[PDB]
DNA sequence: TTCCAATGACAGCCGC
DNA sequence: GCGGCTGTCATTG
C-alpha cells in the first residue's frame, strides 16, 4: 500500500529516518512546489506564485518519506525540529563524504538542481540519474518523456497511482508542477516512488544495451554542465539590440513602400497566397510555391521577389530574435547587467544539444543592409556581451564531422586535404565561381559549405542543380567525380546502409543506437531517407559525443583551479570579484565561455587542451580559439 | 515526398 | 467560435 511517512512530525521518527538515509547508496528525491522569507516555504526565483514546501525521499517499495521545509503549518511539525535544523540535515544527506558511491534519482534533474540551489541554498554533490535521460538513451527518436509515458512503458502496474493526476502527462516534474489541485506533499511522494522504481527498470535496460557507462560518465555529467550554463545565462545589451532594430525597421519601411508601388496595391508579406497572386497572376513571372528557391530564380527578372526575400530576412531578425530576447532578458543585480536564461534540450535524434525560450543557436550570422547606397552591418551576436571586465571565449573544432568521416572511412584523399590543405569550402567556391581562394564572401563560403555536406549526406542531382545553378545532368557528373575522388567515403556509405538494413539501427562512436526501421521500407523515399539518416547519424552523433566529453572534461579542470563559485547561480544561492570561466552557450562544434580578464590565458589553454584530447582518432582534432568583448566581435587568439 | 539535425512564427483549416 | 494540427516560411549548425 502507498504510505507517506511525515519524518518531521516527531523528533524520534526524524533521527531514525536521518540515520537510515545516511546509510543509503541509492534514493530518489522529488521537490514539492505549491502555489501560495515566509513561514510556509521557500520562494522560487522567477515565480512570485509558487513555494518549495518540502521534498519526498524513496529508497524502495511504495514508502515515500515526506520531509517538510515549512517553519509552521499530514500530522503537524515537532517544534524542536527548527527549519535551520532540518536544512542542516537536508544539506548533510545531499552532499558526498569521501570514498562513498551514492546515486540520487531525480525526474528533470536540471530544473531540480537549480531550485535546490537558488530557493533552498543547497548544492547537490552526488552522482545523478534522470529517468528522462535514460529513456532518450534507449530510443533517441521516442517522444519527449512525461512521468505518465515513463510509468506506461517501464512501470505499467503503477499507472493507477497517476489516476486523476493529469499534469503527469506534461513534461514538467509532478512535484514541481504547482498548477495542480493536489498537494505538493502527495505529488512529490507519488513521484518519488514512481521514479525510484522506474529507474531500477531503466538501469536494467541500460545494462542490457551496454549504455550504462555512457549514461553515468557522459550523459548525466553533460546534464550537470548544462545546469551550470542555465544558472549562468548569457549577458545581453539592450542598447546594441535597439540601435540594430531601428536600422532594420527603417529598411523594412522602405522595402514595403517600394514593394507596394511595384505591386500597385498593399499586400501581406506573410501570405503565400497574396505573394503568388502578385508574382504569377498579376505580373506573369514563370513558375504555386513562393519558397526561397523560387524567388531566388525570379529576382533575376523583376525587383519584387528580391524585396520579398529581404523583407523575410529582416522580419526574422526583428520578430524571431530581437522581440524574444528583449522579452526574456532579466536584470542580474550581482553582475550589474541584463542576461538571458535559455533552457537546454538534450532530447534530439543524434545527441546534439539545442535551446528554447529563446533558441540562441538561431541568432543570425552578421549581414548587411544598404540604404541610400550606404551599408550598415547588422551583427545581432554583438548584443551578447560578457560581465563588465570579462571576455567571451569561443573554441570550435575545425571540420569535426569531416575528421570523424575520415577516421571511419580511412579515406586517404580526405586525410591528405585535412593534414595540409587550406579551406576546403574556399577550394569548392573558387573552382565553382571561376575565381582564386581570396575573393570568397561569407555568403558564398556558406553556399559551398551546404554543397559539400549536402553531397556527403546524400543530396541528389535535382537539388544540387538548384544550389549550384547548373542542369541536373551537370550536377550528376559532379556527384560521379566526388564519388570517384573519395572512394573510401562511398564504401563506408554502402557498408553503413548494408549493416543498418541487417540490424535495424546504427551506432555512434560511444555506442548509442538510433533505430531506423524505414531502412527495410519498400517505398523508395522512406528507404532513401533512412539510408541518409543512417550515414548522417553516425558522423553527426559521434561529433556530438566528442563535444559532450570535451564539455565535461573542461568543467572538471575549471573546478580544480576553482578558488571560486562554479556558476553565477552559486553566488545568488550563496545569499569579491569574478574569477574563472563560465559555460554560457553550446553551438554543436563550438563552446562559449564568459571569462574574467585575469584568467583568459589559463582558461583558453585548458579549453583547447581538453577539446584536442577529448578522444583519439586517426587524425588530429584541430581547435581554433577566439576571444572578444561580444559574441559578434570575436578575434583569433593563438594559444 | 529524395543532405541531416534543430526551434519557432504564422496564416489557414477542421473536428469539438 | 476554439484549441489542435499542419504545412510553410524563416534561421542556425
Ligand atoms: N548535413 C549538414 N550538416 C551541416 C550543414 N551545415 C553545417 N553542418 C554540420 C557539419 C559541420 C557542423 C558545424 O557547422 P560549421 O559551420 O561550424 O561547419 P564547419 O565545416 O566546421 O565550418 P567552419 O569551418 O566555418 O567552422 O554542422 C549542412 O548544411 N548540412
Ligand atoms: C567532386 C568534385 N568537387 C570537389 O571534389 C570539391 O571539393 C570537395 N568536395 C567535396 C564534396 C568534398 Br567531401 C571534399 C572533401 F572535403 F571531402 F575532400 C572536397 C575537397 N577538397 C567539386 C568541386 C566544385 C563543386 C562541386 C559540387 C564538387
Ligand atoms: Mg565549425
Amino acid at each position: 500500500s502507498l504510505s507517506i511517512i511525515d519524518v518531521a512530525s516527531d523528533q524520534n521518527l526524524f533521527q531514525t529516518f536521518i540515520k537510515e538515509w545516511r546509510c543509503k547508496k541509492r534514493f530518489s528525491i522529488s521537490l514539492a512546489c505549491e502555489k501560495i522569507i515566509r513561514d510556509d516555504g521557500f520562494p522560487i526565483k522567477g515565480c512570485d506564485d509558487t513555494l518549495v514546501v518540502g521534498l519526498a525521499v524513496c529508497w524502495g517499495g511504495r514508502d515515500a518519506y515526506y520531509f517538510s521545509l515549512q517553519k509552521e503549518q499530514p500530522p503537524s511539525l515537532d517544534p524542536s525540529l527548527t527549519l535551520k535544523d532540518r536544512m542542516w540535515y537536508l544539506q548533510s544527506c545531499l552532499r558526498k563524504e569521501s570514498d562513498k558511491e551514492c546515486s540520487v534519482v531525480i525526474y528533470d534533474f536540471i530544473q531540480s538542481y537549480k531550485i535546490l540551489l537558488l530557493s533552498c541554498g543547497i548544492s547537490l554533490e552526488q552522482s545523478y540519474e534522470d529517468p528522462k535521460v535514460a529513456c532518450w538513451l534507449l530510443d533517441p527518436d521516442s517522444q519527449e518523456p512525461t512521468l505518465h509515458s515513463i510509468v506506461t512503458s517501464f512501470l505499467p502496474h503503477e499507472l493507477p497511482l497517476l489516476e486523476g493526476m493529469e499534469t503527469s502527462q506534461g513534461i514538467q516534474s509532478l512535484g514541481l508542477n504547482a498548477g495542480s489541485e493536489h498537494s505538493g506533499r502527495y505529488r512529490a511522494s507519488v513521484e518519488s516512488i514512481l521514479i525510484f522504481n522506474s529507474m531500477n527498470q531503466l538501469n536494467s535496460l541500460l545494462q542490457k544495451e551496454n549504455l550504462q557507462d555512457v549514461f553515468r560518465k557522459v550523459e548525466m555529467p553533460s546534464q550537470y554542465c548544462l545546469a551550470l550554463l542555465e544558472l549562468n545565462g548569457i549577458g545581453f545589451s539592450t542598447a546594441e539590440c535597439e540601435s540594430q532594430k531601428h536600422i532594420m525597421q527603417a529598411k523594412l519601411d522602405a522595402i514595403e513602400t517600394q514593394a507596394y508601388q511595384l505591386a500597385g496595391h498593399s499586400f501581406s508579406f506573410t501570405s503565400s497566397d497574396d505573394i503568388a497572386e502578385v508574382l504569377f497572376l498579376e505580373l506573369k513571372l514563370p513558375p504555386f510555391s513562393t519558397s526561397k528557391d523560387v524567388l531566388n530564380k525570379l529576382k533575376a527578372l523583376h525587383p519584387l521577389p528580391g524585396l520579398i526575400l529581404e523583407w523575410r530576412r529582416i522580419t526574422n531578425a526583428i520578430t524571431k530574435v530581437v522581440f524574444p530576447l528583449q522579452r526574456e532578458k532579466c536584470l542580474n543585480p550581482f553582475l550589474g547587467m541584463e542576461r538571458i536564461y535559455p533552457v537546454s534540450q538534450s532530447h534530439t535524434a543524434t545527441g546534439r544539444i539545442t535551446f528554447t525560450e529563446p533558441n540562441i543557436q538561431n541568432v543570425p550570422r552578421d549581414f548587411e543592409i544598404k540604404m541610400g547606397g550606404m551599408p550598415f552591418s547588422i551583427s545581432m551576436r554583438h548584443a551578447f556581451v560578457p560581465f563588465p571586465g570579462g571576455s567571451i571565449l569561443a573554441a570550435d573544432y575545425s571540420q569535426l564531422e569531416l575528421r570523424i568521416l575520415a577516421h571511419l572511412s580511412h579515406d586517404r584523399r580526405l586525410i591528405q586535404v585535412l593534414n595540409t590543405g587550406a579551406d576546403v569550402f574556399r577550394s569548392i567556391a573558387a573552382e565553382w565561381k571561376m575565381i582564386e581562394p581570396e575573393s570568397v564572401g561569407d555568403d558564398l563560403r556558406q553556399q559551398a559549405k551546404q554543397i559539400c555536406y549536402g553531397i556527403i549526406y546524400g543530396m541528389g542531382a535535382k537539388s544540387l542543380g538548384e544550389q549550384m545553378g547548373i542542369k541536373e545532368n551537370d550536377a550528376a557528373c559532379y556527384i560521379d567525380s566526388f564519388k570517384s575522388r573519395y572512394t573510401g567515403i562511398n564504401q563506408f556509405m554502402t557498408e553503413t546502409v548494408k549493416n543498418c538494413k541487417r540490424d535495424g539501427f546504427v551506432q555512434t562512436i560511444l555506442g548509442r543506437r538510433r533505430y531506423l526501421p524505414g531502412i527495410k521500407d519498400n517505398n523508395p523515399y522512406r528507404k532513401a531517407h533512412a539510408e541518409r539518416q543512417a550515414i548522417n547519424t553516425i558522423v553527426q552523433g559521434s561529433a556530438a559525443d566528442i563535444v559532450k566529453i570535451a564539455t565535461v572534461n573542461i568543467q572538471k579542470q575549471l573546478e580544480t583551479f576553482h578558488s571560486t563559485f562554479k556558476s553565477h547561480g552559486h553566488r545568488e544561492g550563496m545569499l569579491c570579484p569574478i574569477r574563472g570561466g563560465f559555460f554560457i552557450l553550446q553551438l554543436h562544434d563550438e563552446l562559449l565561455y564568459e571569462v574574467a580578464e585575469e584568467d583568459v590565458v589559463q582558461v583558453a589553454q585548458i579549453v583547447k587542451n581538453e577539446m584536442e584530447s577529448a578522444v583519439k582518432l586517426s587524425v588530429k582534432l584541430k581547435v581554433k580559439v577566439k576571444i572578444g568583448a561580444s559574441w559578434g566581435e570575436l578575434k583569433d587568439f593563438d594559444v
